[PDB]
């Protein structure tokens, strides 16, 4: 009793108190008297799970705002009549009333020569405005105001929902009224941001999760009713005619947030977790006809689709370890029978939609493509059409379009003038193209790769070209001008006549090794192509390995260890936290870039790079290869995406190195021969990597676009029910119902610790918070002072 009193004065002096004597020290004699109002209105009962108490707390703090108010302006700091919310560019009337400018030059300019609320008439015009009393006046009150609101939602999120048992029905009654506003005068129904106060209101209605957040941490027993009437009072006024597909979608996304909280921070085994989830899919009876008129779902079907969703994703995760390798520890293997024996008998494909769309997010198409064969043991999880319309010529997605519609004319040329022999169109593609020599050439190389290298991985387009195709293409590639440079013609000669020994990458996952085959020739291209101060040290690397002995390669430890010193990928130590002054993001990049320039350096000569790499003796390639699998293993979970749109990251960061030709690059020596150069490399590199990860938000959508509508990827059935088209050509799914759109049924992203380093990153961390910035920084160390006592 009496530690929750002082840790609700507390919070009050924490939150109001302290923010008033450092920002606005006009009202601390008044925060000063208001903790001595809450401990005597605490001090009867503070338990704030009850009624009455929440009630006198809510009701103190409310006066305080308004006394603080009046203790401002005159009695009296309202909201505009006519916005419904604070005055911006205040004006205010003899009648004194303060309205904003625009709302009463909308307003006043017919003849309605009055005022809106009080019915008082202005003579002349409304042309003084304030900017010093009315405009700080609001804005004082404004802070106030968010003080005041930070205690009360600090107060219910630790005080109200403090343990294990839910508090009264009275409070939690009283905070889904308090989510909405009463009427005034007709816009009405509005909504607000769970606070005790009126004044800040939204004009459209904006639906806030953090009551839900905060009830679903009970169990979902006991905390039906609430979200149900939380849900049947905005579906009765806020979206009574709308599309309610984004409501319901919040909340499966706040329900399976709360199945995953309570099976993390429970305390109960995989095998009970499969066993309980097994008895659920083998009695689940579908009843879709029972809450679909169109506009019926209540809040046990949405909480049934969120159990459906976390039982796909556990099959999910069982079948990408499953083909990763050896046999499935038997309870995955009796989960996935259940999983299959659900959707089979239960003819909703939108399981099966969501199933290859989780399966495709974890690892890739070509993954997800390699289970619909002719009898592989895991073909149950498409659709009953995909596997029918499905063709003998799945092609592999042209992640080169990055460039994109200069690089698509170029390769559609080579495509063509390797179909017939005519190598003239390769020319008019060319000609009629922008982005002048260094971008033409670095199309025009990678259009040889993905067209005739491509046609050498097949069984049955290797030995084709060789028939007086390759003869046409190599009178091109001796003739064009367009790379007239000896060190470009001989890699498109060994692109083409394949004797690059890069394509000979010799691994043995069979999807990663087109990955990193794919990567590392747009590495060599753009190294090659680009003229550019800063790609002269990974140059190096990659085309004159024997210059780069006994040098500082990026992204290695310094206390100095010259060369690559990093041991064995396969270790069990730390994440290998970046470095001196970088975002593990950037950090990530870097030492991929660096490695994929090893490893185009080690294809050529594998001795330069054993003299580089300070441990072993037996290999470059497969180490090298190695430690780009950790790293972008490390990227998926640093970036929240799929893995395809990684790939696409480092495919676009990659292109980005060509087009940057402007030089303040300068003050590093190309050979990297000290500690100073490779931290000017650092920075200067930092600042490319940090250009483009500012922007990539709105070019990955556009570069799903151009990679999802390639005319060679667009008609295959499991890419138009992954990528950006709904499974709804396929027409043995339900209706057009609320419940069973595409978008319901989406794939989205495991939050991961890592990922919130990069949103703090992203969101200025180190000055907006330091100690969360600083905890991040060093986790994964410190879950290791646990172990201190031990040792
Ligand atoms: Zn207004
Ligand atoms: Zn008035």
């Amino acid at each position: 009793a009496l530690w929750n009193r002082i840790f609700s004065i507390a919070l009050f002096v924490e939150h109001v108190l302290l923010g008033t004597e450092s920002h606005i020290p006009e009202l601390s004699p008044l925060v000063t008297t208001y903790v001595s109002l809450l401990d005597k209105c605490l001090e009867e009962d503070s338990n704030l799970k009850t009624c009455r108490p929440f009630v006198a707390v809510m009701t103190t703090l409310c006066d305080c705002k308004d006394k603080a108010s009046k203790k401002f302006s005159r009695f009296g700091i309202q909201p505009c009549f006519i916005c419904h919310g604070d005055a911006q560019d205040p004006v205010c009337l003899p009648c004194d009333h303060v309205y904003c400018l625009r709302c009463i030059q909308t307003w006043l300019i017919p003849g309605q020569m009055m005022c809106p609320y009080c019915l008082t008439d202005l003579p002349d015009k409304f042309s003084p405005t304030v900017s010093q009393d009315h405009r700080k006046a609001i804005e004082k009150h404004a802070q106030f105001r968010h003080m005041c609101n930070s205690f009360f939602v600090d107060l219910v999120s630790t005080m109200c929902f403090k343990d294990n048992t839910p508090p009264e029905k009275s409070v939690i009654d009283t905070l889904l009224s308090l989510l909405f506003v009463q009427k005034e005068l007709l816009h009405r129904e509005h909504t607000k941001s769970l606070s005790p106060f009126d004044d800040v209101v939204d004009q459209t209605p904006v639906i806030r999760s953090v009551l839900l957040k905060l009830l679903l941490k009970y169990s979902f027993h006991e905390v039906k009713d609430y979200i149900q009437n939380y849900l049947t009072q905005l579906e009765k006024k806020a979206f009574l005619t709308e599309d309610k597909t984004e409501l319901y979608l919040l909340f499966i996304s706040c329900l399976e947030d709360s199945v995953h909280q309570k099976t993390s921070a429970g305390c109960r085994n995989l095998e009970q977790v499969l066993r309980e989830e097994g008895h659920f899919l083998r009695t689940y009876s579908p009843g879709l006809q029972g809450q679909e008129p169109v506009r019926i779902a209540s809040v046990e079907y949405l909480q049934e689709v969120a159990r459906v969703r976390l039982c796909l994703d556990l099959a999910a995760d069982f079948l990408s370890e499953l083909q990763e390798g050896s046999e499935l520890a038997e309870d995955k293997r009796r989960f996935l029978k259940h999983v299959e024996e659900f959707c089979t008998r239960v003819n909703n494909d939108w399981h099966r939609v969501y199933l290859v769309r989780k399966l495709s997010s974890q690892r890739g198409m070509e993954f997800v493509q390699s289970f619909s064969k002719q009898g592989h043991p895991c073909q149950w999880v498409f659709p009953r059409k995909v596997i029918a319309q499905q063709k003998d010529h799945v092609s592999l997605m042209d992640r080169y379009l990055v460039h994109g519609n200069e690089y698509k004319a170029v390769r559609d040329a080579t495509a063509k003038a390797v179909l017939e022999c005519k190598t003239l169109d390769i020319g008019n593609a060319l000609m009629a193209c922008r982005s002048p020599k260094p971008q033409q050439t670095a199309y025009l190389l990678l259009a040889l790769y993905t067209e005739v290298a491509a046609l050498y991985r097949s069984p049955n387009g290797s030995l084709h070209p060789e028939a007086k195709q390759l003869e046409a293409v190599n009178k091109f590639i001796k003739e064009s001008k367009i790379l007239s440079d000896p060190n470009i013609r001989c890699f498109a000669r060994s692109l083409v006549d394949n004797t690059l020994p890069l394509l000979k990458i010799r691994s043995a996952n069979s999807i990663l090794k087109g990955t990193v085959t794919e990567m590392a020739v747009h590495v060599a291209t753009i190294l090659l192509c680009g003229h550019n101060q800063i790609l002269k040290p990974l140059r190096n690397l990659a085309f004159y390995p024997v210059n780069m002995a006994n040098a500082f390669l990026p992204t290695m430890p310094e206390d100095t260890q010259t060369g690559h010193v990093l041991g064995s990928p396969q270790s069990s130590g730390v994440a290998e936290v970046s470095d001196r002054g970088q975002s593990p993001v950037v950090f990530i990049l870097t030492r991929l870039l660096t490695h994929l320039a090893m490893l185009v350096g080690a294809t050529h000569n594998p001795q330069a790079l054993t003299v580089i790499i300070k441990p072993w003796v037996q290999d470059p390639q497969g180490f090298l290869q190695q430690h780009i699998q950790r790293d972008l293993e490390q990227l998926t979970k640093m970036l929240g995406r799929s893995a395809d749109e990684t790939i696409h990251v480092v495919h676009l960061i990659l292109s980005s190195l060509l087009r940057v030709q402007s030089h303040g690059v300068l003050n590093f020596n190309a050979e990297l021969s000290t500690k100073g150069c490779r931290n000017n490399w650092e920075k200067h590199f930092e600042t490319l990597l940090l250009r483009e990860l500012k922007h990539l938000d709105k070019n990955l959508p556009a570069i799903n676009a151009l990679i999802s509508q390639d005319e060679r990827i667009s008609s295959n059935p499991v890419t138009k029910i992954i990528y950006g088209d709904p499974a709804t050509f396929l027409p043995h799914l339900p209706q057009k119902s609320i419940i069973h759109c595409s978008k319901i049924w989406s794939c989205r992203r495991k939050i991961t610790v890592e990922y919130l380093q990069h949103i703090v990153e992203q969101k200025n961390g180190k000055e907006t918070v330091p100690v969360l910035w600083h905890f991040l920084q060093k986790e994964a160390e410190l879950r290791l002072v646990k172990f201190l006592p031990e040792i």
